[PDB]
């Protein structure tokens, strides 16, 4: 056991960041909740 067992643990949100932002990037038409959410404080 070295690296060869990390391997997906250390992949995961390397993409889930990606894949997530996608996914809300795609859809801030519907995640805009959040988007005026953030607007009204800072």
């Amino acid at each position: 056991d070295a690296e060869f067992r990390h391997d997906s643990g250390y992949e995961v949100h390397h993409q889930k960041l990606v894949f997530f932002a996608e996914d809300v990037g795609s859809n801030k038409g519907a995640i805009i909740g959040l988007m005026v959410g953030g607007v009204v404080i800072a």
